[PDB]
């Protein structure tokens, strides 16, 4: 029962908003709710780009257009790393991830993907998650 006290919601969400809190509160950022579809971060970097995360399509499209024009080179290394890479280059900004950890100053990125120069426009900056979700389990036997 101690498993299940831990992976509550309860505790989960107690982390993620003392996570949200903290980042405000040290770094003045805002964490803003993207609507639930995937792995993907599309609809993030959207509200990045243009403040709207309903252009995740334009998003995408480019970055799938990005990477197979450059194919040979990222064919070394879904793959969201590989995705990140490829928007901070075509946007030309650095892609800053931001994730919960109870390892000191949670509130650095955990990791920053540059484009091609360093310039004064400001980053993209994404906020990584796991949400809670449950499934069927069925037996046909």
């Amino acid at each position: 029962a101690a498993r299940i006290e831990a992976m509550d919601p309860a505790t989960v969400e107690q982390q993620e908003h003392w996570f949200e809190k903290a980042l405000r509160d040290k770094k003045g950022f805002i964490i803003k709710q993207m609507k639930e579809d995937g792995a993907c971060l599309f609809r993030a970097v959207a509200d990045q780009v243009y403040g709207d995360q309903d252009m995740h399509e334009v998003v995408r499209k480019h970055c799938m257009d990005y990477l197979m024009k450059n194919a040979d080179y990222f064919s070394n290394y879904h793959g969201n790393h590989i995705e990140m890479q490829a928007m901070a280059e075509m946007y030309n900004r650095p892609v800053e991830v931001y994730q919960y950890s109870t390892g000191t100053s949670a509130v650095e990125p955990i990791n920053t993907f540059h484009g091609i120069h360093q310039n004064e426009d400001e980053p993209i900056r994404v906020s990584y998650h796991r949400n809670i979700h449950y499934n069927s389990v069925v037996n046909p036997n």
